């Protein structure tokens, strides 16, 4: 619906403006409302698109090429949603809920661009790490010191690390440089990808790390 | 019996029952209270009773059996660090895990503080002793990947791994205690990093909580 384009369009702008950084309180009704209004019109735009349209990239035309990025989007909105309910308990058991669904959207997206054979090795190794797709674990995702004396591999990770910020930044800069020169569209559409692709698996460390640190304090 | 009994009970029952299963459990909770209360009782004795620490100004007027009693503090962060509420209340827990955390800070910080006293505190140690639950937990992945921490933990590690050979390789006979003490005196330097670690550890935790109120 309305068309498609527009509305994920307002999806993003809503995202970009208003809900990735906001100077309201995060727990405020205000933003969470918002929040949990732009998630429902994304969700009925991923049935639209992928659903009741049913949309190689080659057989992708241009302007249809934003929407492969619709579970990236779920992933950044879900991951910021908070509970207000009165029980300690509900609320906090409910954050555990929310990021583990925002890892879940993560990684159905680098499927997806994995399906379209967009994605790049590096980010491909860690999305294949996972021996469950569906519980994927910190442990998976780069190589982590086996106790606090193991200096080969903290310096192991450190590497890994190291690895994906170079090319974190190396994809930034070529995404910059074709945001400001604007037959390139499409160039653009795809290295967009490409970076959302390599966001991702920070903000799957990120996620995945808070959820096991604010699980502790439930146990 | 004895200051000194009493000492090697309480750090052989840490070490075999209470460093590392079931922990929430009212039986583990009550060994680890009864534990800290006899511990807090002893610290009371030599640091009260005898000032042993008020009273030798200098770390060469300890005796080389009583270097182990500047681990008192050590052990009180330590063990007061695994004490949790089992209260079916999820607040009260909480709160009293925040309330757990601090005192182990205390006693963490009280135990660098006693090494400050006696020169014998690291200097790197010596300066680090002297926001929502997103950017809480981001900080805390990125501090626990620094390499200083591993590189120095494996440098002490080894120091302490020869030393005690050292001890031990001794077909000579020869009077071994210069190096026994360098043993103990190596072993709360080691003690000092993982304080210095457990400390960033538990404020963080307590950071965590205390964002859950506001
Ligand atoms: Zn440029
Ligand atoms: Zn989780
Ligand atoms: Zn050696
Ligand atoms: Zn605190």
């Amino acid at each position: 619906m309305a068309s498609v384009t527009e509305q994920f369009n307002d999806i993003i702008s809503l995202y970009s403006t208003k809900l990735e950084h906001t100077s309201l309180r995060q727990d405020s009704p205000e933003y969470q409302g918002l929040l949990l209004s732009t998630i429902k019109k994304l969700l009925n735009l991923k049935t639209a698109i992928f659903d009741r349209l049913a949309l190689t990239i080659d057989d992708v035309s241009t302007a249809s090429i934003k929407f492969l990025a619709v579970d990236y989007y779920l992933g950044l909105l879900i991951s910021r949603r908070q509970s207000n309910d009165s029980d300690v308990a509900q609320r906090q058991s409910m954050k555990l809920i929310y990021l583990k669904k925002s890892v879940e959207s993560f990684i159905n997206f680098l499927t997806l661009l994995q399906d379209y054979k967009l994605l790049d090795p590096l980010v491909g190794e860690k999305l294949g790490n996972f021996k469950d797709r569906y519980n994927p674990q910190l442990s998976e995702l780069y190589a982590q010191p086996k106790n606090n004396k193991d200096l080969s591999g903290a310096q192991l990770k450190r590497k890994e690390k190291i690895e994906l910020f170079q090319r974190n930044k190396e994809i930034s800069t070529k995404l910059h440089c074709l945001e400001l020169e604007l037959e390139l569209l499409r160039e653009l559409y795809l290295m967009r990808l490409h970076h959302f692709s390599l966001d991702t698996i920070n903000n799957i460390e990120q996620n995945l790390f808070e959820c096991e640190m604010l699980s502790n304090f439930l146990k």
